[PDB]
C-alpha cells in the first residue's frame, strides 16, 4: 500500500501520516470456527490452524497506536493460540470484549497473534502523547486498563492485564499491530528490526522475573539456575543474570541447547539427561527428592552454593526440584507450565527452609523500559537464532512449537528482507553484529 | 445551568448527558498578572489573589472526565498557590503546556485550584472507561501520564506526575473540574460531598507515607511521632497509624490542636511547647540535639520507645529533631516543608543509625484505592471540620493560611447545602454521623 | 529441690544462684529407643510414647541459660515428636550434636520436648549478657547460631536454625530448659506463666507469617484468609489481622472451631465442610478450581474482596484452594502441611496472577520481640484454652494429637498451679483476665 | 613469641594452641590521657596522638576469637580515632564497656586501633564455633549483640552495634585482634594478607549501602554517581556498581583520584573542582541548586540519565547535591559526612521527587559475607593502593588524614613483609596479580 511503501521507504513522519490506512492488512491468525479443531488430537500442529490473510483494519482507540509492524517473533503463547490451549485465546477476546466500548472491537472471528513487535508508528490515538508517525518503536506485550488502580502499582496487576495478541486482538504477527502507547518503547537504534522484534516478551519476563523488585530481584553474586535455558526466556535469563553479576547455570535437554547458552556466555551448564529427568518425575515425590538432592549437589559442585533464584517456566516435572534445589530462604520464580501447570512439590521444602515461589507474567511498562535500556546500551543482546518471512510464521511457530530453535525466532512482517532498521549503525559497529547475534543460526535439531 | 440542575437534582445519566456543558463554570482561580502582587509581602494574605468567577470551560481530553464538583477542600497547596510561593503555579501550568497536545489547554490567564474535590461525573472523554455521567465520586490529584513507564512501576513516579489543581489546571474549587479518569475514585457512598471531598490529597498522601509499601510503610506496633498533627495530613496519618494498630504520638503546638488529636484517638500528644520548639531552633544544631534528646525521651515516656516512624511535612523547623528522634532503623517519612524547604540536619544521626528519610509526595491511583478503602469501610473517617461555601473560599483558605483550622476546611462547590450526597444512608447510620466527623465543629483558636 | 523452692518463693538472684542446679530434672520426653514403636501403627498415640521422669541436668553452654520452667504448651512438633515422624526427632539430635562442641549434649537417648516456655532465669552461661537469675522470661523456639552469617540477615535463615525441643534437647516441656540467651524475651509482666507460655512459638511463627516483613506482611485493610483458624497458629494470626487492621476470614472444620475464632473477635467466619473439602480435593484438579471459585466468592461476600493474604499451614487439601483464592498479587504465606506435605496446585494461577507463596517457619529473635511488645501492649492476647500440669502434659499432646483443642493447649511445669506470674496486675486487671483469654475452656 | 612463631610458620592448629597467648601484644594505639592533645590545635597530626607499644593480652571472652592480625588498614574511623574527633573513642569504650560484663575489658586508659584486618585463628572462646588455631580469616568492623532481638533482623541494627576498634578496643592495628566470632570471615584464599585486609570495613559498607537489599539495592542498569570514589569507600562502591551491571560515574577532586578511578573501570568521570564545590557552597541554596543542576546534566551526558544512586559520604559539601542529582524516586545512601554532618538540603527536591535518603552504616556479618563472596570469585578485588608496616602505621594513619591517599592503606602487622598469606596460588595467578592491585603504588 502507499503506508507500508511510505513505512518501508523511510519517508518522513508527515508522508507516513498522509498515507492512508489500508482497509485490511495480512496477518497471521487464527479463526474461531478452528477453535475445537484439536480435539483429542496428540500433535496439536499449529500449522493446521494458524492462518496468514487479509483482516478488517480495526479503528484505532484514542490511547492506541498503529504499528507499521516491521518483524515480530514466535512466543510460545503464540504456540499455545494455535493450539487453542490451554484455552482458546477466543474465549479471552470475549472476556476482553465484554468490557465494552473500545473492547468490544476484539471480539472478532479472526485473532490476529503476535505478543511483540518492532516497526513504525503510523498512526496514533487523539489520547496518545508524544509518538509520532514514523517512530521507531518496540511493542512489548502488557496491554493494561490505565484507568485501574493496580495499573499504578505495577502495571502487570490489574484485573484488565493482558497480553497482546493472546487476550487482545490486532497482535504482532502482521503487517499491522493495534497496540496501547502504555505497550510503546523507542525501538533500540542499533538492532535491526528482527533483532529488536524477538526481545519485549521474553527479555521483559525474564527482566521482570529476575531483576525488577517486581520478581525475586536478583543481586551480583546471586547463582540462578536457569530452567529450559536456551529458550526464548532463558536466553535472556542468562543475560540479566550474567549482567547483573549473577551466576547463572543453564539447564538444557540437549548439546545443541548447551552449545546456544554457552553462546550467551553461560558456562554452568547442566543436562537433563545427566540427572535422568523424564517427564514422569513429577508423580514420584522419592525420586523428585532425590533428583533435587542431585541437582542441587550439582549446582553446589558448578556455582558453589545452592541457587539463589530458580527460575522457573518449565512446569510441572521441573517444579519440585525447583522447590528443593533453590536454597534456604531461596526464590523459585515461576511463569509458566510448559510441561504442564499442575505442579506438585513437597511444602516442607518450602516452610521449613523459607523458600519463597514468586508467580511472575510478562513485565510491566517501566520493567519493559528498563529492559529496553539494558538493549539500548549493549548490555542485553537479542537472542534471535531464526528469521522467517511472515509468508513462513506458521512453520516459525511449529520450530518453537516442536523445540527445534534456541533463542528467539523472529518474523519479519512488513519488513521484506533481513538486515533493515539499523538506525544507529555506528553504536551496531560498536558492540559488533556478531555480539548481537550470539544465537545466530544455532538450532536445537 | 440545566447540567447543574440535573446534577443537583440527581438525575439519570441519560439525563445529565442531555444536559447540556456550560460554556463557562464558576472558579476559586488565581490570575496569571497577579504572580508577583506579594514581592516583598510579609503576610501574603491569599484572599488578595484569590479569585472567584466562571472561567471558561475546557475541551475535554479523551482520558479525561468532566465531574460536576460537588465539594472540594482547601489543601495547603491551595495556600500556596494563592501565595505564589515557592513559585507561581503559572510557571507550572506553562511547564504542563509545554507538552504540547491536550496539555496546552492548562496554560491560561487563570488558574483554577483545588486539588481534591468529590462530585459527579458529567462528561467522560472517548477513551475513558467505566465511568459515566451520574457516577458519584472523588477525585484525588495524582495527575499522571499513563504513558510513560514510571507509571506502571507506581503512578507518582512518571516525571509527568502533576498535583491536581496545583501544576494542572481546572482544579477542583470550582463547579466543574476535568480531571484524569485515573484520578477517579468512587465517592464512599455513606459520606455527604464535602466529607468524601476533604479526604483524597491529604488522606492518600498520609497512606502513601505510612501504609503503603511505597512508603514507611508502618506495621501493627510502630510508635509513629506525627508532626503538625491536628492538621490535614496529621489528621489522616493518626487514623492509618491507629487503624494500623501503630501508635501513634501526636505533636501539636496548641491545646486546641491537641483537642483535635484526640478527638481522633491520638492520646499520646506532646505540645512542642512543652519541648521548647520555635522557628529558629533550626539554625542552631546543639540545641536540636537536645531538644531531639528531649523528644525522643518524651516518646519513650508516652510511647514506650523512640519513634519508628516520623511523620513529617512541618519543615525545616522539626526535620533535624526527626532525624534524631527517629528510632535506630527509623524512618523520617516527609512530604512537606510548611516552616522552610531548607533542611538541615546532623547526618550522624543518619548513617551512624541507620535512619532513612522517605521523601513522599500524593499517592498514587493504586495508594488512592486503598485510601478509598479504608473510608469505605468506615476504618478511616474524613478530618472534615468546617465547611465554607464556595464563595467564601478565599476565606476558606486563609483559614488554613492562618492555621486557624484543624484537620480539613471543605468547600462545598456545587452542592447548595452541607449533608447532601449520602446514597448509604445505612451505611451512614452504622458508622455514626459522629464517628464519621470527630472534628465536626473543633478550630485551632 | 532449693532451687525449684527458690523459684517458687521469688528467691533473690543471689539466692537462686546459691541454690545449686539439681543433677536430674523432670521432664517430658521421649527414650530412642522406642523411635520404632509404631511401625506398622496406625494410631501412633503419643500418650504412649511420652514420658514423664528425671533426665539428666546438661551442662550449660556460655551462651546458653537454665530456665525454670513454670508452663510450656503443647506445639504441633511437639505431637509429631511424640509419634517419631515423620523422622524420629533423634535424628535431628544426632544431626545438631554432629557440629560437635556444645550441640554434643542434644544427642541422648531422651528428648526432652517443648518448644516453648515460660520461666525464671536460674543460671547463665559465662556469655549470657543482661538476663541474671530471677528473671521472667518466655523462651521462643528460635535456636539459631549467632555466628552464622545469615543469622544476621534474618535469625531464621542460618543453616543451623533449628526449633528448640524438636531439633534441639532440653526443650520447656519440664521444670527447666536449656536456651540460647538469644531465645529469651523479658514475659509479659501481666500474663500467668500459663498464658505467656502458650505464645512464643504459634504467635511467633503467625507473626512473621502476617505482619513481619519476612512474611506477607499485612497492611491495613488487607483481607487475610486464614486456614485452620481456631488452632494454635490460627488463634494468633487472626489477632495479627485483627490488630493491624487487616480483615480476618477464618476458615474452620466445624462450628465449635467457629465458636474458637468468634471468640477472638474474627466475625468473618467459612466453614470447610461448608465447601466439601476432603483430602482428596486435592487430587482432583477441577474441584480444587470449582471449590476455590466458591471460596473466592464467598470471601468476597463477606470481605468485600478476595484475600490478600491466605495463611496457610493446612497443607496439600487447601494448599490448591489457597493458590486460586489469593487476589491478583496476593500472597499465599505457609509455615506447615498438616494435612500432607505434597501440595499440588495450577499455577496458572500463581504465574498468570503474580501471586506468591511465601515460606515461614518460626521467628527470628526480632520477629519475638515484635511479637512479645504486642503481647506487652495487651494488643494481641494468649489464645489458652486449656491447661495440664506437667503429669499430663501427655494427655495435652494426645488433645492436640486429635485435634480436640482451639488454641493453645498449656502445660504447668514447675508453677504448681495457675493464676501465677502476674507481676503487673494492674495491666492485667485493666486489660481483664477474660479480655486475655478469650479461649478459656474451650475446645474442638 | 613463640605464638606469632608458630602462626608465621604455618603451624598445626595444635601447635598454634600449644604455643602460649602473650601477656602483652604490640599494638597501634591512643592514650587516654592525650585526649585533650589537640584543644587548639588546628592540625590534629595523628602521628602526634598514635602510639605503637606493648598492650596487655585482654582475657577472651567465649563469644570472642584471637586473631594474630597479619594486615590491617587504615580506615577514616582510625584517623578520626587520632584526631579524638568528634568525640575521643574512649568515650565510646567507657559507654561500651557500662554494659558490664566482657564489655568491661574494653575500657582502658589505651585503645587499639584497626577496624579491619586479615589475620590467623589463635585462640577461640568456649562459644566460638566452627573456627580453629590456624584458620585464615577476615575481620570485619560490625562487633554486635547477637542477644539483642534487632540483630537478627540486620546485624547493623543492635542498640550495642560497635565499630570494632572504634567503639570497641583491641582493634586489628596490631600483632593480634580480638574480635566476636560474628566479625570473622574466611579470608579469601587467593589474597595476600593486606590484600585481604584492606576490604572488610570499606567493602561491607559500599556493599551495605549499594548491593545489600538494606541499602539503596542497586539493579543492573542503575547509574550511581558515587562521591569521593577514589577513597576506600568509592574503591569498592565504583566495583560493585561495575559488578551489579550498573553504570558508575566517579566524582573526584583531582586528575590523580581520576586515574584511580579509571583503574577500577570507573569510565565516566566527573570532576569536582570543575564544578566549584567548596565547603560554602552547602551554605548557598541558590548555588547548591545550580551546581546540583550542572552536576546532573554532566551525569545525564555521561550515563544518560540522572543517577539512580547516589553514593554519599562526603558529606555537607555534596549532600544539597546529591538530594538534587538523584533521579526521581532516586536514593542517596550515606554513610558519612566527611565534610561535615550538619547537612542541608531543599526538602523540595526530596519530596517532590520522591527521593530517599538510606543512612547506612557498616555492614552485617550476612552482607560482609556477601562481599567476601566476591572478594572469594575475584568479581570484586582488594582496593590496596599502598603498604605500610605498623612501624609506620601512624604515617599510613596521616597519609589518609591528609587525604594522600586513593584506595585503601594496607598495614602489615605480624606479617613480616608484603605478598605472605596467599593458599591459592593458582585462583591468584587466574585472576592476575595486577587485576587484584589495580590501585598499586597510586596516590592522591
Ligand atoms: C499527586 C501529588 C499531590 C500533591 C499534593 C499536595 C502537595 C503539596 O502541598 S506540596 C507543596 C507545594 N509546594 C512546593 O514547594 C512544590 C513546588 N515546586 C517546586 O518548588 C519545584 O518545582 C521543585 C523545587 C520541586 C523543582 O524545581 P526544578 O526542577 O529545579 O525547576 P522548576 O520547577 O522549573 O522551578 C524553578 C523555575 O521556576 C521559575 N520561577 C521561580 N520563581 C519564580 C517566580 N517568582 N516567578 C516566575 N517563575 C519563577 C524559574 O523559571 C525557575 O528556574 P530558574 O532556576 O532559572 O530560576
Ligand atoms: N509472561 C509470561 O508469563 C511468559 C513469558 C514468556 C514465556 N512464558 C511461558 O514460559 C515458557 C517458556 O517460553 P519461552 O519463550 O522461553 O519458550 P521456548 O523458546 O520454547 O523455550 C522453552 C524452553 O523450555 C524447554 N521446553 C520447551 N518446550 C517445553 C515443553 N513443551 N515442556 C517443558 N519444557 C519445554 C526447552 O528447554 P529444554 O529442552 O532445555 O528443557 C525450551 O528451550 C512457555 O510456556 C511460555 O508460554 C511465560
Ligand atoms: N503530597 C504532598 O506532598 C503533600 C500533601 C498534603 C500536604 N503537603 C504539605 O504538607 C504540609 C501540611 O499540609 P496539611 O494539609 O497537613 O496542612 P494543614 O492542614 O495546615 O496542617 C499543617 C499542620 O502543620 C502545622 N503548621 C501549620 N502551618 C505551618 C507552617 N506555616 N509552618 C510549619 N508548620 C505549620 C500545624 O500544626 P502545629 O501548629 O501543631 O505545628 C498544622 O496543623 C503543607 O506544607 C502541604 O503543602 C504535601
Ligand atoms: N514455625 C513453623 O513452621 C510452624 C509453627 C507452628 C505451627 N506450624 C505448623 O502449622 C500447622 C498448624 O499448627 P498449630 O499449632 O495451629 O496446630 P493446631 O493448634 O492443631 O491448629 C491447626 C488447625 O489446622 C487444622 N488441622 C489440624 N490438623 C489438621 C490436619 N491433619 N489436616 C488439615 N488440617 C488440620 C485445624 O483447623 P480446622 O479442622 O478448620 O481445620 C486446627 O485447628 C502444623 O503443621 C504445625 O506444625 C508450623
Ligand atoms: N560504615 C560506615 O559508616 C563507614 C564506613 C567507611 C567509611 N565511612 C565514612 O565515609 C567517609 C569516607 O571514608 P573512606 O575510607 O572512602 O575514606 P577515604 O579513603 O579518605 O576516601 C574519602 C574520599 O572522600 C573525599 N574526601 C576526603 N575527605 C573529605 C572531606 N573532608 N570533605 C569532602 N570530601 C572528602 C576524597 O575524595 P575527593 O575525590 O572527593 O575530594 C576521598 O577520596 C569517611 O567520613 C568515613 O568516616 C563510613
Amino acid at each position: 500500500s502507499s503506508l507500508s511503501r511510505a513505512v518501508l521507504d523511510g519517508a518522513s513522519a508527515a508522508e507516513i501520516e498522509a498515507a492512508p490506512v489500508p482497509d485490511t492488512y495480512l496477518a497471521l491468525h487464527l479463526r474461531a470456527e478452528d477453535a475445537d479443531m484439536f480435539k483429542g488430537v496428540a500433535d496439536k500442529d499449529v500449522r493446521k490452524s494458524l492462518r496468514l490473510g487479509e483482516v478488517p483494519m480495526p479503528e484505532l482507540a484514542p490511547d492506541e497506536v498503529l504499528v507499521a509492524v516491521m518483524a515480530s517473533s514466535i512466543n510460545y503463547n503464540t504456540v499455545w493460540s494455535a493450539m487453542f490451549e490451554p484455552i482458546p485465546t477466543f474465549h479471552f477476546l470475549k472476556q476482553n470484549a465484554r468490557q465494552g466500548g473500545w473492547a468490544t472491537r476484539h471480539d472478532q472471528p479472526y485473532h490476529v497473534l503476535g505478543s511483540d513487535c518492532s516497526g513504525v508508528v503510523v498512526r496514533t490515538g487523539i489520547g496518545v502523547r508524544r509518538w509520532k508517525p514514523g517512530d521507531h518503536v518496540i511493542v512489548h506485550p502488557a496491554h493494561v486498563d490505565e484507568q485501574e488502580p493496580a495499573t499504578h502499582g505495577d502495571g502487570m496487576l490489574g484485573t484488565e492485564q493482558r497480553a497482546w495478541g493472546f487476550e487482545t486482538n490486532f497482535g504482532g504477527l502482521a503487517e499491522y499491530g493495534v497496540v496501547r502507547a502504555s505497550q510503546l518503547l523507542p525501538k533500540p537504534a542499533h538492532l535491526t528490526w528482527e533483532e529488536a522484534a524477538v526481545s519485549p516478551l521474553c527479555a521483559g519476563t525474564a527482566y521482570r522475573m529476575l531483576v525488577s523488585d517486581r520478581g525475586a530481584q536478583m543481586k551480583q553474586g546471586d547463582i540462578v539456575l536457569i530452567w529450559g535455558a536456551s529458550g526464548g526466556l532463558g536466553s535472556y535469563a542468562i543475560q540479566f543474570v550474567k549482567n547483573g553479576g549473577g551466576i547463572p547455570v543453564a539447564v538444557v535437554s540437549s548439546a545443541q541447547k548447551e552449545a546456544a547458552v554457552r553462546a550467551l556466555g553461560c558456562d554452568l551448564v547442566i543436562n537433563r539427561a545427566e540427572l535422568g529427568i523424564t517427564d514422569d518425575i513429577a508423580d514420584d515425590p522419592r525420586r523428585v527428592v532425590e533428583t533435587g538432592r542431585k541437582l542441587a549437589k550439582l549446582v553446589v559442585e558448578k556455582a558453589g552454593r545452592e541457587p539463589d533464584i530458580v527460575f522457573e517456566h518449565t512446569g510441572r516435572v521441573t517444579f519440585g526440584l525447583s522447590v528443593i534445589v533453590a536454597r534456604r530462604g531461596g526464590t523459585v520464580v515461576t511463569c509458566g507450565s510448559s510441561s504442564g501447570y499442575l505442579h506438585t512439590f513437597d511444602n516442607r521444602y518450602l516452610w521449613m527452609k523459607l523458600k519463597k515461589i514468586v508467580g511472575s507474567h510478562g513485565a510491566n511498562h517501566e520493567e519493559q523500559q528498563a529492559t529496553n535500556r539494558l538493549f539500548e546500551s549493549g548490555a542485553v543482546v537479542p537472542a534471535m537464532s531464526a528469521v522467517y518471512p511472515l509468508a513462513e510464521a506458521a512453520e516459525a511457530c511449529r520450530v518453537v512449537q516442536t523445540s527445534r530453535q534456541v533463542g528467539k525466532v523472529a518474523v519479519l512482517c512488513m519488513a521484506p528482507e533481513q538486515g533493515l532498521g539499523v538506525t544507529d549503525p555506528d553504536l551496531r559497529a560498536r558492540l559488533g553484529e556478531d555480539r548481537l547475534n550470539p544465537l545466530r543460526g544455532l538450532t536445537a535439531t
